[PDB]
Protein backbone atom coordinates (compact mmCIF):
# COMPACT_ATOMS: atom_id res chain seq x y z
CA UNK A 1 0.00 0.00 0.00
CA UNK A 2 0.77 3.79 0.12
CA UNK A 3 3.14 4.88 2.35
CA UNK A 4 5.56 7.88 3.53
CA UNK A 5 9.05 7.29 4.49
CA UNK A 6 11.97 9.34 6.26
CA UNK A 7 14.85 8.35 7.35
CA UNK A 8 17.16 11.75 7.91
CA UNK A 9 19.44 10.42 10.74
CA UNK A 10 23.24 9.97 8.74
CA UNK A 11 24.68 7.12 10.22
CA UNK A 12 28.01 6.78 10.57
CA UNK A 13 29.11 2.83 10.84
CA UNK A 14 32.07 0.71 11.80
CA UNK A 15 35.28 0.14 13.94
CA UNK A 16 36.63 3.64 15.17
CA UNK A 17 33.80 5.18 13.14
CA UNK A 18 34.00 8.16 16.18
CA UNK A 19 36.89 9.84 13.59
CA UNK A 20 33.68 10.97 12.02
CA UNK A 21 32.00 12.64 14.64
CA UNK A 22 33.92 16.04 15.00
CA UNK A 23 33.08 16.71 11.38
CA UNK A 24 29.40 16.94 12.22
CA UNK A 25 29.46 19.49 14.58
CA UNK A 26 30.09 23.25 14.19
CA UNK A 27 33.81 24.20 15.32
CA UNK A 28 32.22 26.85 17.36
CA UNK A 29 29.25 24.81 18.47
CA UNK A 30 28.36 24.76 22.25
CA UNK A 31 27.65 20.65 22.73
CA UNK A 32 26.08 19.58 25.93
CA UNK A 33 27.26 15.47 26.04
CA UNK A 34 23.98 13.58 27.40
CA UNK A 35 24.22 9.91 29.48
CA UNK A 36 22.69 7.62 31.59
CA UNK A 37 24.33 6.23 34.48
CA UNK A 38 27.52 6.43 34.46
CA UNK A 39 28.80 2.98 32.50
CA UNK A 40 30.00 4.91 29.70
CA UNK A 41 32.25 6.39 32.01
CA UNK A 42 33.96 3.31 33.21
CA UNK A 43 34.37 1.61 29.60
CA UNK A 44 36.02 4.15 28.38
CA UNK A 45 33.70 5.31 25.74
CA UNK A 46 32.56 8.93 27.09
CA UNK A 47 36.47 9.74 27.08
CA UNK A 48 37.15 8.76 23.53
CA UNK A 49 33.92 11.32 22.91
CA UNK A 50 35.77 13.76 24.77
CA UNK A 51 39.14 13.36 23.18
CA UNK A 52 37.09 13.49 19.38
CA UNK A 53 36.26 17.03 20.61
CA UNK A 54 38.65 18.02 22.09
CA UNK A 55 39.20 22.02 21.91
CA UNK A 56 35.68 22.68 21.16
CA UNK A 57 33.35 24.18 23.84
CA UNK A 58 31.78 21.05 25.64
CA UNK A 59 29.46 20.73 28.48
CA UNK A 60 28.37 17.48 30.09
CA UNK A 61 24.84 16.60 31.45
CA UNK A 62 24.55 12.96 32.79
CA UNK A 63 21.49 10.95 34.73
CA UNK A 64 19.11 9.69 32.38
CA UNK A 65 17.79 7.07 33.85
CA UNK A 66 15.95 4.19 32.36
CA UNK A 67 12.76 5.83 31.37
CA UNK A 68 14.24 9.48 31.37
CA UNK A 69 11.99 11.30 34.03
CA UNK A 70 10.21 14.35 33.09
CA UNK A 71 11.95 16.00 36.14
CA UNK A 72 15.85 15.78 34.75
CA UNK A 73 14.77 16.29 31.34
CA UNK A 74 13.38 19.44 32.20
CA UNK A 75 16.58 20.39 34.55
CA UNK A 76 18.69 19.62 31.38
CA UNK A 77 16.70 21.68 29.38
CA UNK A 78 16.99 24.77 31.94
CA UNK A 79 20.81 24.13 31.36
CA UNK A 80 20.78 24.64 27.96
CA UNK A 81 19.15 27.67 27.61
CA UNK A 82 20.91 29.37 30.50
CA UNK A 83 24.61 28.40 28.80
CA UNK A 84 22.53 28.75 24.98
CA UNK A 85 23.83 25.09 24.07
CA UNK A 86 23.67 24.56 20.54
CA UNK A 87 24.28 21.12 19.78
CA UNK A 88 23.19 17.75 21.64
CA UNK A 89 25.28 14.77 21.93
CA UNK A 90 23.77 11.93 23.23
CA UNK A 91 26.05 8.95 24.12
CA UNK A 92 24.33 5.74 26.16
CA UNK A 93 21.04 3.59 24.21
CA UNK A 94 17.63 4.41 23.52
CA UNK A 95 16.87 5.82 27.09
CA UNK A 96 19.39 8.71 26.68
CA UNK A 97 18.46 9.01 23.19
CA UNK A 98 14.99 9.35 23.45
CA UNK A 99 15.29 11.97 26.97
CA UNK A 100 17.83 13.94 24.86
CA UNK A 101 15.13 14.45 21.73
CA UNK A 102 13.10 15.79 24.15
CA UNK A 103 15.69 18.04 26.00
CA UNK A 104 16.41 19.40 21.93
CA UNK A 105 12.46 19.91 20.68
CA UNK A 106 11.79 21.51 24.33
CA UNK A 107 14.19 23.51 24.18
CA UNK A 108 13.26 25.32 20.85
CA UNK A 109 9.47 25.21 22.80
CA UNK A 110 8.03 28.97 23.23
CA UNK A 111 10.26 30.31 26.48
CA UNK A 112 6.83 30.08 28.64
CA UNK A 113 4.43 27.66 28.06
CA UNK A 114 4.97 24.08 29.29
CA UNK A 115 6.89 21.38 27.38
CA UNK A 116 4.31 18.67 28.20
CA UNK A 117 2.40 19.25 25.08
CA UNK A 118 4.59 17.74 22.80
CA UNK A 119 4.08 14.34 24.69
CA UNK A 120 0.29 15.06 24.57
CA UNK A 121 0.30 15.99 21.30
CA UNK A 122 3.14 12.93 20.10
CA UNK A 123 5.11 15.68 18.64
CA UNK A 124 3.05 16.52 16.01
CA UNK A 125 3.46 20.25 16.92
CA UNK A 126 7.07 20.58 16.81
CA UNK A 127 8.29 22.83 14.14
CA UNK A 128 12.35 23.17 15.28
CA UNK A 129 14.61 21.65 17.72
CA UNK A 130 18.11 21.88 19.15
CA UNK A 131 20.07 19.67 16.37
CA UNK A 132 21.20 16.91 17.89
CA UNK A 133 22.94 13.58 17.02
CA UNK A 134 24.56 10.78 19.21
CA UNK A 135 27.05 7.55 19.74
CA UNK A 136 25.09 4.37 20.34
CA UNK A 137 26.30 1.99 22.88
CA UNK A 138 23.75 -0.48 21.51
CA UNK A 139 20.99 -0.70 19.13
CA UNK A 140 18.22 2.38 19.62
CA UNK A 141 11.71 11.32 15.89
CA UNK A 142 10.51 8.29 18.68
CA UNK A 143 11.22 8.75 22.37
CA UNK A 144 9.17 7.64 25.38
CA UNK A 145 9.34 9.78 28.23
CA UNK A 146 8.02 9.63 31.97
CA UNK A 147 7.09 11.60 34.47
CA UNK A 148 7.31 9.16 36.97
CA UNK A 149 5.87 11.38 39.36
CA UNK A 150 2.95 9.58 38.92
CA UNK A 151 4.28 6.90 36.39
CA UNK A 152 3.54 8.34 33.03
CA UNK A 153 5.41 7.05 30.21
CA UNK A 154 4.06 8.64 26.66
CA UNK A 155 5.42 8.52 23.25
CA UNK A 156 6.60 11.38 20.56
CA UNK A 157 7.75 11.36 17.07
CA UNK A 158 9.36 14.03 15.10
CA UNK A 159 10.89 14.90 12.25
CA UNK A 160 12.69 17.87 13.97
CA UNK A 161 14.00 16.13 16.95
CA UNK A 162 15.74 13.33 14.72
CA UNK A 163 19.33 13.14 14.98
CA UNK A 164 21.27 14.51 12.37
CA UNK A 165 23.96 11.68 12.47
CA UNK A 166 24.66 9.05 14.79
CA UNK A 167 27.95 7.36 15.20
CA UNK A 168 27.65 3.20 15.35
CA UNK A 169 30.70 1.27 16.27
CA UNK A 170 30.41 -2.25 16.73
CA UNK A 171 33.49 -2.15 19.53
CA UNK A 172 31.27 -0.25 21.75
CA UNK A 173 29.09 -3.22 22.05
CA UNK A 174 31.82 -5.70 23.13
CA UNK A 175 31.33 -5.13 26.55
CA UNK A 176 27.20 -5.83 27.15
CA UNK A 177 26.87 -8.58 29.06
CA UNK A 178 25.04 -11.65 28.01
CA UNK A 179 21.97 -10.95 29.24
CA UNK A 180 21.64 -7.11 27.33
CA UNK A 181 22.89 -9.12 24.21
CA UNK A 182 20.50 -11.17 24.30
CA UNK A 183 17.64 -9.12 24.86
CA UNK A 184 18.70 -7.04 22.39
CA UNK A 185 18.74 -9.68 19.62
CA UNK A 186 15.05 -11.09 20.96
CA UNK A 187 13.65 -7.22 20.51
CA UNK A 188 14.91 -6.66 16.74
CA UNK A 189 14.10 -10.09 15.74
CA UNK A 190 10.41 -9.48 16.99
CA UNK A 191 10.30 -5.86 16.02
CA UNK A 192 10.97 -7.45 12.69
CA UNK A 193 8.13 -9.96 12.74
CA UNK A 194 5.17 -7.22 14.61
CA UNK A 195 5.99 -5.83 11.02
CA UNK A 196 6.22 -8.98 8.33
CA UNK A 197 4.46 -12.02 10.18
CA UNK A 198 0.94 -10.53 9.62
CA UNK A 199 -1.21 -10.43 6.02
CA UNK A 200 0.02 -10.55 2.59
CA UNK A 201 0.23 -7.50 0.60
CA UNK A 202 2.76 -8.27 -2.35
CA UNK A 203 5.19 -6.34 -0.79
CA UNK A 204 7.95 -8.17 -2.01
CA UNK A 205 11.19 -5.61 -1.02
CA UNK A 206 10.04 -5.22 2.97
CA UNK A 207 9.30 -8.90 2.90
CA UNK A 208 12.63 -9.69 1.99
CA UNK A 209 14.46 -7.15 3.77
CA UNK A 210 12.30 -8.34 6.99
CA UNK A 211 13.45 -12.33 6.16
CA UNK A 212 17.01 -10.81 5.34
CA UNK A 213 17.14 -8.99 9.38
CA UNK A 214 15.74 -12.89 10.30
CA UNK A 215 18.41 -14.76 8.44
CA UNK A 216 21.57 -12.43 9.82
CA UNK A 217 20.04 -12.56 13.47
CA UNK A 218 19.58 -16.38 13.35
CA UNK A 219 23.36 -16.87 12.01
CA UNK A 220 25.17 -14.46 13.99
CA UNK A 221 22.84 -13.49 17.16
CA UNK A 222 23.66 -16.88 18.99
CA UNK A 223 27.66 -16.20 18.10
CA UNK A 224 27.67 -12.86 19.57
CA UNK A 225 26.68 -14.69 23.05
CA UNK A 226 29.77 -17.10 22.25
CA UNK A 227 32.19 -14.99 20.57
CA UNK A 228 31.89 -11.06 22.12
CA UNK A 229 34.60 -9.71 20.39
CA UNK A 230 34.37 -11.38 17.19
CA UNK A 231 34.58 -8.07 15.31
CA UNK A 232 32.21 -9.15 12.04
CA UNK A 233 29.73 -10.57 13.94
CA UNK A 234 28.98 -7.74 16.53
CA UNK A 235 28.88 -5.57 13.65
CA UNK A 236 26.48 -7.85 11.64
CA UNK A 237 24.22 -8.25 14.76
CA UNK A 238 24.18 -3.94 15.19
CA UNK A 239 23.60 -3.08 11.92
CA UNK A 240 20.21 -5.68 11.05
CA UNK A 241 19.28 -4.76 14.76
CA UNK A 242 19.83 -1.07 13.81
CA UNK A 243 17.54 -2.34 10.45
CA UNK A 244 14.69 -4.13 12.65
CA UNK A 245 14.29 -0.79 14.40
CA UNK A 246 14.52 1.22 11.20
CA UNK A 247 11.34 2.13 8.82
CA UNK A 248 12.28 0.76 5.60
CA UNK A 249 10.74 -2.84 6.34
CA UNK A 250 7.48 -1.50 7.55
CA UNK A 251 6.29 1.59 5.25
CA UNK A 252 3.67 0.21 3.52
CA UNK A 253 2.63 -3.09 4.93
CA UNK A 254 0.23 -4.26 8.25
CA UNK A 255 1.72 -3.69 11.50
CA UNK A 256 0.59 -5.57 14.06
CA UNK A 257 2.32 -4.75 17.61
CA UNK A 258 0.11 -6.65 19.96
CA UNK A 259 2.95 -9.08 20.97
CA UNK A 260 4.35 -5.58 21.98
CA UNK A 261 1.49 -4.02 23.80
CA UNK A 262 0.64 -7.69 25.63
CA UNK A 263 4.40 -7.92 26.47
CA UNK A 264 4.16 -4.18 28.20
CA UNK A 265 1.79 -4.97 30.91
CA UNK A 266 4.07 -8.36 31.93
CA UNK A 267 6.96 -5.53 32.55
CA UNK A 268 4.69 -3.06 34.12
CA UNK A 269 3.35 -5.64 36.71
CA UNK A 270 5.94 -7.83 37.25
CA UNK A 271 9.54 -6.09 36.17
CA UNK A 272 10.73 -8.89 33.07
CA UNK A 273 12.62 -7.51 30.87
CA UNK A 274 11.29 -5.99 27.59
CA UNK A 275 12.57 -8.81 25.29
CA UNK A 276 11.60 -11.36 28.03
CA UNK A 277 8.19 -10.55 28.02
CA UNK A 278 8.18 -10.90 23.84
CA UNK A 279 10.10 -13.90 23.74
CA UNK A 280 6.93 -15.56 26.17
CA UNK A 281 4.28 -14.00 24.76
CA UNK A 282 5.47 -14.15 20.79
CA UNK A 283 4.96 -18.00 20.47
CA UNK A 284 1.76 -17.84 22.08
CA UNK A 285 0.04 -15.42 20.32
CA UNK A 286 1.30 -16.88 16.89
CA UNK A 287 -0.40 -20.15 17.62
CA UNK A 288 -3.74 -18.29 18.31
CA UNK A 289 -3.80 -15.99 15.49
CA UNK A 290 -2.66 -18.76 13.04
CA UNK A 291 -6.20 -18.25 11.25
CA UNK A 292 -5.30 -14.38 10.16
CA UNK A 293 -1.89 -15.11 9.79
CA UNK A 294 -1.57 -18.39 8.17
CA UNK A 295 0.13 -16.98 4.73
CA UNK A 296 2.86 -14.95 6.60
CA UNK A 297 3.37 -17.89 9.15
CA UNK A 298 4.17 -20.07 5.98
CA UNK A 299 6.16 -17.60 3.94
CA UNK A 300 8.24 -17.02 7.03
CA UNK A 301 8.49 -20.94 7.86
CA UNK A 302 10.10 -21.19 4.26
CA UNK A 303 12.15 -18.63 3.70
CA UNK A 304 13.46 -18.12 7.26
CA UNK A 305 13.63 -21.53 8.54
CA UNK A 306 13.60 -23.53 5.74
CA UNK A 307 10.37 -25.61 6.92
CA UNK A 308 8.82 -26.50 3.15
CA UNK A 309 7.73 -30.20 4.02
CA UNK A 310 4.58 -31.37 5.28
CA UNK A 311 0.95 -29.77 6.06
CA UNK A 312 0.55 -26.26 6.44
CA UNK A 313 -0.59 -26.76 9.75
CA UNK A 314 3.19 -28.92 10.51
CA UNK A 315 4.71 -26.56 9.37
CA UNK A 316 3.59 -23.66 11.27
CA UNK A 317 3.90 -25.75 14.23
CA UNK A 318 7.40 -26.48 13.41
CA UNK A 319 8.05 -22.84 12.77
CA UNK A 320 6.62 -21.52 15.88
CA UNK A 321 8.82 -23.86 17.92
CA UNK A 322 11.84 -23.11 16.00
CA UNK A 323 11.38 -19.68 16.86
CA UNK A 324 10.89 -20.36 21.05
CA UNK A 325 13.58 -22.88 20.29
CA UNK A 326 16.11 -20.05 19.36
CA UNK A 327 14.99 -17.60 22.38
CA UNK A 328 15.73 -20.15 24.46
CA UNK A 329 18.93 -20.66 23.17
CA UNK A 330 19.81 -17.01 23.66
CA UNK A 331 19.05 -17.74 27.05
CA UNK A 332 15.92 -16.25 27.41
CA UNK A 333 12.95 -18.31 28.26
CA UNK A 334 9.61 -18.02 26.89
CA UNK A 335 6.86 -19.69 29.41
CA UNK A 336 5.40 -17.19 32.61
CA UNK A 337 6.22 -20.17 35.03
CA UNK A 338 10.06 -19.78 33.64
CA UNK A 339 9.69 -16.47 35.52
CA UNK A 340 8.23 -17.45 38.53
CA UNK A 341 4.82 -16.65 37.26
CA UNK A 342 1.99 -18.73 37.55
CA UNK A 343 -0.75 -17.35 35.49
CA UNK A 344 -2.67 -16.07 38.54
CA UNK A 345 -1.65 -11.98 37.49
CA UNK A 346 -3.59 -12.74 34.33
CA UNK A 347 -6.86 -10.82 35.38
CA UNK A 348 -5.12 -7.94 36.93
CA UNK A 349 -2.96 -8.18 33.42
CA UNK A 350 -6.01 -7.35 31.73
CA UNK A 351 -7.77 -4.89 33.66
CA UNK A 352 -4.68 -2.98 32.81
CA UNK A 353 -4.46 -3.60 29.46
CA UNK A 354 -8.60 -2.46 29.23
CA UNK A 355 -7.04 0.64 31.65
CA UNK A 356 -4.48 1.26 29.10
CA UNK A 357 -7.18 1.36 26.05
CA UNK A 358 -5.39 -2.36 24.66
CA UNK A 359 -8.78 -3.75 23.71
CA UNK A 360 -8.65 -4.11 20.02
CA UNK A 361 -4.98 -5.34 19.16
CA UNK A 362 -3.16 -6.15 16.15
CA UNK A 363 -3.00 -5.55 12.39
CA UNK A 364 -6.82 -6.84 12.24
CA UNK A 365 -7.80 -4.95 15.08
CA UNK A 366 -9.56 -8.01 16.69
CA UNK A 367 -7.63 -9.00 19.83
CA UNK A 368 -10.01 -8.28 22.28
CA UNK A 369 -9.70 -8.78 25.79
CA UNK A 370 -11.07 -12.71 25.90
CA UNK A 371 -7.88 -13.20 22.82
CA UNK A 372 -5.55 -12.14 25.01
CA UNK A 373 -6.85 -13.56 27.64
CA UNK A 374 -6.41 -16.97 25.86
CA UNK A 375 -2.79 -15.62 24.80
CA UNK A 376 -1.24 -14.93 28.50
CA UNK A 377 -3.37 -18.43 29.24
CA UNK A 378 -1.29 -20.30 26.77
CA UNK A 379 2.04 -18.66 27.47
CA UNK A 380 1.88 -19.84 30.89
CL1 LIG B 1 37.65 21.81 15.01
ZN1 LIG C 1 10.72 -3.58 21.52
Amino acid sequence: NNFNLHTPTRILFGKGAIAGLREQIPHDARVLITYGGGSVKKTGVLDQVLDALKGMDVLEFGGIEPNPAYETLMNAVKLVREQKVTFLLAVGGGSVLDGTKFIAAAANYPENIDPWHILQTGGKEIKSAIPMGCVLTLPAAGAVISRKTTGDKQAFHSAHVQPVFAVLDPVYTYTLPPRQVANGVVDAFVHTVEQYVTKPVDAKIQDRFAEGILLTLIEDGPKALKEPENYDVRANVMWAATQAENGLIGAGVPQDWATHMLGHELTAMHGLDHAQTLAIVLPALWNEKRDTKRAKLLQYAERVWNITEGSDDERIDAAIAATRNFFEQLGVPTHLSDYGLDGSSIPALLKKLEEHGMTQLGENHDITLDVSRRIYEAAR
